[PDB]
């Protein structure tokens, strides 16, 4: 779909940029976002503000789709662009994260 | 586009959810989005906030597109996701809703 | 991908609309997202506040595409709705905007 899977990605971001303080609720709270081949137990609140999220764009991979966002994440003091990319996989009617998501440095240069 | 139906069902959605107590202006200030065809006399402020929109697709009727978003909604301070539906069609110069917006339930998982 | 063109566009508007009162800053944050082929050496702050932006598809061109947004411009805090136009070629890493873009009124009737 692309509108599909872009929307997940959002709504998994809300929670994944999350800064629940205590670890457990935090997890708990993406949980079922990620799916259960994934251990979750170190995945901690990241300490940086979401200021903005874009969809940029999805590769097919053999079991789903590696999605990337550009964000606008605001850390310390200083507000820059990243790119963020994880992998998911498709459900019975829904969709799963299926990597821990890798944060990047990014330009348009 | 999919593009130009997404944004004008964001358009629509703020003015769908607005929460204008007087039904009359409610009626009159979504009065451009809806076709003449349709009767919005009974359609009044739900009551809602809507926090947060998503496109999640369209698909093609007889006479023009089924589109969904997927909304966080509010009341009294606790939001909870669903799903909107409704149908468009296009005019000359742009587009019309077509049918009262379905407000259903949803999840990912 | 037409996810990568939206978002690239809209990193620009950001900075497009920013509202430096000094011409010099307000043509260098912006210098990146422009061409050099493009004559920036007149462009001054607008004078008018983004409150929204939505993508509105695009037209490929010979050597690109042609990108339309909906705004919500603010100037006194009397909001309208414009639309906005403007060209853009990929580079081998990325993006550039090849036209000043054009702001017009809009409505969907």
């Amino acid at each position: 779909s692309q509108s599909k899977i872009d929307t997940f990605g959002r709504y998994f971001l809300t929670y994944y940029f999350s800064q629940e303080k205590n670890q457990e609720n935090y997890q708990s709270s993406l949980r079922t976002y990620v799916s259960e081949k994934v251990d979750i137990s170190d995945w901690k609140a990241l300490g940086k503000t979401l200021k903005s999220v874009n969809y940029y764009g999805s590769e097919q991979t053999k079991k789903g789709y590696s999605v990337e966002y550009l964000l606008n994440v605001s850390v310390d003091n200083r507000s820059k662009m990243q790119k963020i990319t994880f992998e998911v996989e498709p459900t019975k009617n829904g969709f799963l994260v299926t990597t821990q998501p890798k944060l990047t440095d990014f330009s348009f240069n």
